[PDB]
């Protein structure tokens, strides 16, 4: 109701705020294409500035990652996601850090260095709830953590339902629908605002989603060559694979040498940008772009990459076509182009995500599967060159589905799930090839869950954060009686001013274990340590007892256990016999048992 | 893995027999018309088999209704969310009901009289599953409930995803997704196979969902007419709240006089048909199609209806269109031609899932909406009769997104879900107008939200079974102290034959609770019946101890009461202080308790 209109009041601003980013994006891209031109072409000069901006962007982001930002180098994520599993960081919730990460994202938005968008995004989005609901209603803690992400990503693309879809799928186990409800309206409406305000401000035409593809949609798809997507399961995955064991080459790479920890600590700024210098080595179009076409900045790249005609057919023609002229190098067979390109991509990509920026997951991802897609269309197009036949209807085959599924493939595979065909399909604006992308999606789906583990996991795992759980584990003699901790606080009534004094002295903890007497060793309840702050100071200058909700069987199973502890998302465990309380298992002590 | 091979089997005999059940229903339908037609045009007689042909019909219906199903009547799903909330009925769980059941759904698919279709086929397909379940892998209950749901309605239309978010989303609290990763790969490949063997037999053209609807996507809404969606959001929730207090004026008119009950158990067949009869009296198309055009069986009625022309300038035209031709009335404006159809419809709607049949919710529901919709689109048609212009294009408007938006919205309001849109234009085979459908979808969804309950929950709340939690209850003073169960059961292992035979002879439930001494009270576990069976005869002719998972704290409220029970989804607690059981809270018990 009106917790949706916080909520709306949320996606308004976040409209608002994605508006300024690529507006100025936009701008500043087009003003560097603008001035890059009109000075002059001597190929020294432009050289001078082919790398003079690529560095200039570049120092001003990992400037503001090192300085202002004190701990939001390498936002995303999955710290967020090992948060809703556990690992409460109020601290990495501060506003401060807020404003502090995402003009850097503007900078690693405006740049035609290729960068994430999503995952800090959605961290920071979720950051602005969990303020603004400190802020709003005075004017359930996990629901706003769940509730938050789905706002985050719905309100990013204006998808609503594989945004929340995407929020639940994989980063929970159990879910509330309630919430799903609530965050549903919000994504909706926040969808909603993304495109009228680029309509009463300055405009596009009505409303695409972004990207409209304007297919025949008559004869589709045909049914002669879906068993080739089956190898555009198979070999997908195979990449897939690829990436993760690379990941952790580079990981470990990160951290490996004392060299480059004791020169960053010397001097931090100067290895990413040289880097981002040595890649602009190979960007440069009259460089390197004459056989790769490496001027095409994501966003229109994946544009023109989406072409609805068979450019084999059209390298037949010298024809000004819209920005696929650039996919032309008037010697060269443009499968040999698509094919350095993607390559050259690869080896980009991941050096792009290794230095230390909040990145987001899918884009790169999404370009380099709609790259194999169209490879993978054009040359069955030069397989049959000819396409078919039909009754006063004459359908040549074409590409552009290829691409399009693709892009939705393997960042499935990257990400483990299914949400990425939903976005894939709503940003692309027509949904005709979608049982075929869908089970391609799958086929490669569990391809990667046999072969490697998940992205953000495989992150985790190297920032070492423990899971938080683990399940599936069958023990010979697993019991918890070498495990819990015997050390228990203790208030009591009858203790009076100077008892109830100590016991604030010697104990820390927000709210505490009671029990009747320390001999009786049984579990009644918990108090606030404030509210006994609280009757000590105003009685010198309404007694109730809250129940403890759970106790632990002392020769529970750990499938058991791992399950009790997930699915209450709750902390610590007081284990009793009779009663009695005779131990604590706390939850990362759990994680560091369950290790094995 | 091959869980999921289980699962595509079950996919794969589900899609043979639903084209087994479309194909008889439209050739015996097309078989109708056709016999109809080519016998003679004379007004007594074509009356004649008017009414002889719905008759014969409802009577193969209403007698497998009556005679070969003992239990079945009246079936769909909110029976198995009852199941799932806790009513377990392995007996409703028959195999020799299956076949009971889907040919009288035959007859109510390939009737022309409005049935729904869904709701008790999701049925017995989780019905097929739980059986097929018990006799494949052997060649987790209510993981194979929830999937059996999700495979059942995502097998039926070959809309994956839509399946499993109505799976989910409403009839559930909380929900693993390994089942929802397991479920929606079955979905998928079921999808895949209902249109494949449409083409390896005979014909649809390559990869419609059913319903390719041509339009322009070019300028496609516009920005204008869009708050007159406000109204298809506050007109359509008006209407929404009569559908359930006429459904609870039926279901009580019902069961309300001992005159038709008296009757019933004389003589059930009668009354169904001759009420099929006199709305069978409306339906004759010289009779009364003169002014509805009510020769329009549904699938085709609404292909019909979202034509992408306007039909006041084509009621210029006496053009030869498709099935549109239908729309005239020579002399009568069409306006009120669909406004007698959809009050016709309204009527007949109720009445037609009043009987006693296994009833679908969605598709009569589809047509008046979607007719709503072309209703409002064809008259904004009349308002502005001109449309617009822009820049070398002249755009005038069309009705037909109207149709589908309504389409969505009506069937949300009965269903309390927002998955009815996803399902709306999943089978709409394009997502133009999705934001502003999925914004008055929300409109009408809480409008209902606060002015009326569910169907399913109003029709479980006629019979009457138990809820089966109830949430958001703030006590004064209520305490499970007066509610307990001091009725325990108990075995010893040092009870030798006799006394553990006397256990036998004394108890009846499958598991019992084990304490040490009746003096002690102290649950510890629980056992087997059969097992103790065994081991006095196969030693008469590896004592292993389970334990206990759960324990009621005396004076638990009431809201986390309801929730421990809702996010177990348990039976039955022991309620014990000090350890010493005290108690046994049952869970209708609770229900009976929670009533108010």
């Amino acid at each position: 109701g009106e917790d949706g209109i916080f909520l709306v009041l949320l996606g308004l601003l976040m409209a608002l705020v994605s508006w300024s980013m690529d507006y100025v994006s936009a701008k500043s891209l087009q003003a560097y294409k603008w001035s890059y031109a009109q000075m002059q072409p001597s190929l020294p000069l432009q050289f001078l500035v082919w790398v003079t901006f690529p560095l200039v962007l570049i120092l001003f982001s990992a400037l503001f990652c090192h300085l202002i930002s004190p701990q939001a180098v390498g936002s995303g994520i999955p710290e967020m996601k090992t948060i809703l599993r556990g690992v409460v960081l109020k601290e990495y919730l501060t506003m401060k850090a807020f404003v502090a990460k995402v003009v850097a994202l503007t900078a690693g938005l405006g740049s035609g260095i290729p960068v994430g968008k999503e995952g800090p995004f959605v961290h920071i989005a979720s950051i602005c709830a969990a303020v603004l609901s400190k802020f709003m209603s005075v004017f359930y803690y996990s629901d706003i953590l769940t509730v938050g992400c789905a706002v985050g990503v719905g309100c990013c693309f204006g998808t609503p339902l594989g945004g929340v879809l995407f929020s639940i799928e994989v980063t929970s186990t159990y879910f509330a629908v309630r919430n799903y409800w609530r965050g549903f309206f919000a994504a909706t409406f926040s969808a909603f605002v993304f495109r009228v305000l680029a309509v009463w401000n300055k405009d596009a035409v009505t409303i695409t989603a972004l990207f409209r593809t304007n297919f025949r949609m008559d004869f589709p798809f045909d049914l002669k060559e879906l068993p080739a997507f089956a190898a555009i399961g198979i070999c997908c995955g195979l990449l897939g694979a690829v990436f993760v064991y690379l990941h952790r080459q580079v990981m470990l790479g990160v951290r490996k040498h004392k060299a480059l920890s004791q020169f960053l600590a010397k001097h931090r700024l100067l290895y990413p940008g040289i880097v981002t210098f040595v890649i602009a080595s190979f960007t440069f179009p009259p460089g390197m772009g004459q056989f790769m076409a490496g001027e095409l900045m994501p966003r229109e790249a994946i544009s023109t990459l989406f072409d609805n005609n068979t450019w084999v057919k059209h390298a037949g023609d010298p024809e000004s076509l819209g920005q696929s002229a650039v996919w032309i190098h008037p010697r060269v067979n443009v499968v040999i182009i698509i094919f350095l390109f993607f390559v050259m991509k690869f080896w980009m990509s991941i050096v792009a995500t290794t230095m230390p920026i909040p990145c987001g997951g899918f884009m790169p991802v999404f370009v380099l599967g709609a790259a194999f897609g169209r490879l993978v269309g054009e040359i069955m197009a030069m397989l049959f060159p000819d396409g078919i036949l039909f009754d006063d209807i004459i359908y040549k085959i074409l590409p552009g589905g290829y691409a399009v599924i693709g892009a939705a493939a393997l960042t499935g595979a990257v990400s483990h799930t299914v949400s990425t065909a939903v976005i894939c399909f709503e940003l692309t604006g027509q949904i005709a090839h979608i049982l075929p992308m869908m089970v391609a999606v799958i086929l490669a789906n569990m391809v990667a869950q046999s072969l490697q583990p998940s992205l953000y996991d495989s992150i985790i795992q190297v920032k070492k954060l423990p899971y938080l759980g683990w399940n599936q584990l069958s023990k010979y003699t697993i019991f918890v009686e070498d495990i819990m901790v015997r050390d228990v606080k203790f208030v009591s009534a009858s203790y009076t001013y100077g008892e109830l004094r100590t016991l604030l002295q010697t104990t820390t903890v927000k709210t505490l274990p009671l029990v009747d007497s320390k001999d009786s060793m049984i579990l009644l309840g918990s108090v606030e340590r404030s509210e006994l702050q609280a009757l000590l100071q105003r009685h010198l200058c309404s007694c109730c007892i809250d129940q403890s909700p759970f106790q632990l069987v002392e020769q529970t199973t750990l499938h058991k256990t791992h399950t009790l502890f997930s699915l209450l998302g709750l902390h610590l465990a007081y284990v009793t016999s009779m009663g009695k309380l005779r131990g604590v298992l706390a939850l990362e002590e759990l994680q560091k048992a369950i290790e094995g």
